[PDB]
């Protein structure tokens, strides 16, 4: 699940994008901190196709960056040339090294792609190292692409509450501290509580990446789940805000050999509005 930026310079330097190998920027940032589309249209990695995050979702969902129908997939997936046999290569350009990333990397597994990577260190070590970017537009061939939900790989509302009594399931939130706890505000929303649903535990997304932006090895990986008494060999759902860093845990634990971490998709966002409130706790009181 992992490519370095070197494996990816010598494929772009021998030509091997096309219709074998595509690559994405899948970038997003905040309401008023840097505007995606615009700085990929400005330098990219030469062949890189933009996948919004924006336009690929479910549109009239009330709630944050819902996964789009199957059709919706496959039609926006194949206008960018990416086949059923092609090897897809993710990355964005957060600070981090990865932020929306590890989100498309499971968007592509949970609607039937296996061949999918994340660029370990991102568009930011790209640049570090000196490798070429261009302005010039990708215009990539139209694929077909089918798309078939991978349900193992995602979990509703529903499921989330009926876990509750059940146990059957270890639910990891991925958002950092504070926001889990409920001392600190969930950001971009009015009137929305920060706390965490009942029986999740927290391991802050940004605690897998190194401070140079690179995932941390499978070795050390394996050492943080245990240290918190995940056990990898039983089912794990990860959740968070919206969907987005819960994919995290599910690539790091990809890395440790545990392949079906499913993500609650809805999230904080989902739950606040549609669970009861006993189903949450916050050290704000509520």
């Amino acid at each position: 699940a992992l490519v370095s930026t070197k494996w990816l310079a010598e494929s772009v330097r021998a030509g091997k994008v096309g219709p074998g190998l595509r690559v994405l920027d899948a970038s997003w940032y905040s309401p008023g901190t840097r505007e995606a589309r615009k700085e990929y249209l400005e330098r990219h990695v030469p062949g890189a196709s933009f996948f919004d995050i924006e336009e690929c979702r479910d549109k009239a969902s009330p709630y944050e960056v819902m996964l789009p129908s199957e059709a919706g997939f496959a039609d926006y997936v194949g206008s960018l040339g990416i086949s059923n046999d092609t090897h897809v290569v993710v990355y964005d350009g957060d600070d981090l090294g990865s932020f929306y990333a590890p989100r498309v990397w499971w968007m592509f597994r949970v609607f039937g792609h296996r061949t999918v990577s994340v660029l370990n260190g991102g568009f930011r070590n790209w640049l570090k190292e000196g490798h070429p970017v261009t302005s010039e537009p990708s215009r990539p061939e139209p694929a077909i692409f089918k798309a078939t939900l991978n349900r193992s790989l995602l979990k509703t509302y529903e499921q989330v509450l009926e876990n509750l009594e059940s146990k059957r399931f270890q639910l990891v939130d991925s958002r950092a501290q504070g926001r889990y706890l409920g001392t600190q505000p969930e950001p971009d929303a009015v009137g929305l509580d920060s706390g965490h649903i009942r029986g999740s535990v927290n391991m802050p997304f940004m605690n897998f990446l190194t401070e140079d932006g690179f995932e941390k090895s499978p070795e050390e990986l394996r050492a943080m789940f245990e240290a918190k008494k995940v056990d990898l060999t039983k089912p794990l759902i990860a959740t968070c805000r919206k969907g987005v860093t819960a994919c995290h845990i599910a690539l790091a634990a990809y890395l440790c050999g545990k392949p079906d971490v499913a993500i609650y998709d809805g999230s904080w966002f989902e739950w606040f509005h549609r669970a009861p409130p006993e189903t949450w706790v916050s050290q704000g009181k509520g």
